[PDB]
């Protein structure tokens, strides 16, 4: 997956937390025990050379974490569902016991044809990951579903087939 | 700990800070989430130490270490943290895109590309919450779509391209 961050426990000192991200851009940062945060900036091809050092407090760390953290600024224009869709919801809902969904498929409901509500991906018993499924995925007991759709047109779903 | 806020129009708003030990930083922040972090010399400003690129989720997932937070994800963030090869990507269709003019029932999608359509912001900025076999597909229209890696690739290279 993407943004790698490693987490080690300084004995006696404190958090180290050793960051790549998507841009293969190396960062460490240090939590020590009275609160104060340390950031350093490696090279892109070279982790012994360090570009940069910052020493910060608590207090400090917080001002800036705010602010990189869009709580002073919320970026408008943001590609989530939470920012563009409104009144979008996905939730992820486990197939109960006595359900009338069980044993049948997606072709055979037409869900998004019947209830406006999309099947995005599938954990099922095993927790073999359902990458998009079809018309033709089979749906048992326990399996989990992630499903888009508004909170009127979830509710009917999980009232009837679902729950 | 001083800290400068300027407005930048049509970009988003930039934060340059200092220190109490005068080291320099200046965070740029877009519209579209992503941030812009810049490392400046304690006397001089021309020099540029070191610099980072970041989106919203890697920001946001770095503020909660920097602060004393904890890092919530979003719903389309969790779905692609929880299943491995599973993309989520936003696209917006090009100049002579295939797809335009054919809804989504005509083209088969997740039939025939094994993808996904969660939601499609059209050209007039109206929300298609669910988008069905009878939604249409325009020129600017930004579909937001659920595939594998492979399948992705090749359902932009024979639609939403162009
Ligand atoms: N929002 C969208 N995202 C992706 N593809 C879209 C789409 N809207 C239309 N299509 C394409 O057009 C066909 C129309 O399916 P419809 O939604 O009428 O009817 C659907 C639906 O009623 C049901 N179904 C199957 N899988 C589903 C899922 N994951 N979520 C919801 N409903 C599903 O079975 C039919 C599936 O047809 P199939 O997938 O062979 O073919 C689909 C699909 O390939």
């Amino acid at each position: 997956s993407g943004l790698n961050i490693k987490e080690n426990d300084l004995p006696g000192i404190g958090k180290k937390f050793e960051i790549e991200t998507r841009s293969h851009e190396k960062m460490t940062i240090i939590i020590h025990d009275d609160g104060r945060r340390e950031i350093y900036r490696f090279n892109d091809r070279d982790p012994d050379e360090l570009l940069s050092n910052i020493s910060l407090d608590d207090s400090e760390a917080r001002q800036i974490a705010a602010i990189l953290g869009g709580m002073v600024y919320k970026p408008q224009a943001l590609e989530s569902i939470e920012m563009a869709f409104s009144d979008l919801i996905i939730e992820w809902f486990k197939v109960e016991k006595g359900a009338k969904s069980i044993g049948r498929t997606l072709g055979e409901l037409d869900v998004r044809q019947n209830y406006d509500v999309t099947v995005i991906a599938i954990i099922k018993h095993n927790q073999e990951k359902l990458l998009n499924p079809g018309a033709d995925s089979i749906i048992e007991e326990n399996d989990t579903l992630v499903l888009s759709g508004e909170r009127k047109h979830l509710k009917k779903l999980i009232h009837d087939f679902l729950s």
